[PDB]
């Protein structure tokens, strides 16, 4: 099972997303990180263990509307996978 | 085995995304749900043979939010293709 921990601050901004246990879920997450970097000015703080586990996206500019839209898109896409394969568990922190 | 045809107009807007045939499908369906759930854009969708053919046609090409989601979808598909060059992207 893949676990996705999602942290939304008091201002409604996605500050952290951590995926662990990681085809659909991985493509959505990695693709979204590449989109934030390639399409916006936001450069998230990315950390992961030596095995590629505990993949943590930490937002730097939480007021970047474009990066926030991409993160929300990533979450809607992960919720779409979860709805069909409830394999993946989304946890809202 | 999967082909994705992408049409970008003269104004740089994604007008059509046509997939014919797990990662690719999740990115496509998830992105459509995001456009519908997060923006005012309501794309024209043609869907046949339970995923065998899936065509997204933009209606409001000037919707910056829907356009960002489509570009995100394309970056995500390019990421899959870079790892499984299984999927072929074509710019029409």
């Amino acid at each position: 099972m893949i676990t996705v921990d999602i942290t939304v601050n008091d201002e409604g901004k996605v500050t952290d997303v951590i995926m662990d246990g990681h085809a659909g879920a991985s493509a959505v997450l990695f693709g979204s990180v590449n989109a934030i970097i390639g399409l916006t000015s936001e450069r998230p703080d990315i950390n992961y263990d030596d095995n590629g586990g505990h993949f943590h996206i930490r937002s730097v500019d939480t007021n970047n509307d474009e990066a926030q839209l991409i993160l929300q898109t990533m979450l809607v896409s992960l919720q779409t996978i979860e709805e069909e394969y409830n394999n993946i568990r989304l946890n809202y922190k």
